[PDB]
């Protein structure tokens, strides 16, 4: 696919918003994710143990893998969709190290546009989540296209 630049102009919008506030976005995210999906917490070493809600707010180190998802989530968006080169890292990373399925990418996808409609009403109608989730549909897009060339696609 391809946004138009009046698409592109609403994720960046609410996105600018998002910016004022990078570890609490991050934190409310992550969180959503792992109550919703919580298979998704037994691929994290880390914060496996997180048995509640509280321990995931407490917990400092889970509030800064937020901020460098969210770092990195961020820098691909403000591309544009000239993110090849983003991308390739990551990919990687995901696919043969951490070995995360598509699957998880469209869990994490639904729990991002739950906590911006959340936190922003105003700045995130209709038309500007349909454009958020094209953002984060090409984003799939070419993450499994990257997935099949690297061997994994999962
Ligand atoms: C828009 C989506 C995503 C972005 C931008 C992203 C970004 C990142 C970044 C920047 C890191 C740091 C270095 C590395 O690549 O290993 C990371 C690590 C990791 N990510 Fe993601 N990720 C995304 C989605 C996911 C999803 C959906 C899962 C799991 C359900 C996941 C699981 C992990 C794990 C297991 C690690 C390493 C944790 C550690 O041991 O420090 N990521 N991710």
């Amino acid at each position: 696919m391809v946004l138009s630049e009046g698409e592109w102009q609403l994720v960046l919008h609410v996105w600018a918003k998002v910016e004022a506030d990078v570890a609490g976005h991050g934190q409310d995210i992550l969180i959503r994710l792992f109550k919703s999906h919580p298979e998704t917490l037994e691929k994290f070493d880390r914060f496996k143990h997180l048995k509640t809600e509280a321990e995931m707010k407490a917990s400092e180190d889970l509030k800064k893998h937020g901020v460098t998802f969210l770092t990195a989530l961020g820098a691909i968006l403000k591309k544009k969709g000239h993110h090849e080169a983003e991308l390739k890292p990551l990919a990687q990373s995901h696919a043969t190290k951490h070995k995360i399925p598509i699957k998880y990418l469209e869990f994490i996808s639904e729990a991002i546009i739950h906590v911006l409609h959340s936190r922003h009403p105003g700045n995130f109608g209709a038309d500007a989540q349909g454009a958020m989730n094209k953002a984060l549909e090409l984003f799939r897009k070419d993450i499994a296209a990257k997935y099949k060339e690297l061997g994994y696609q999962g």
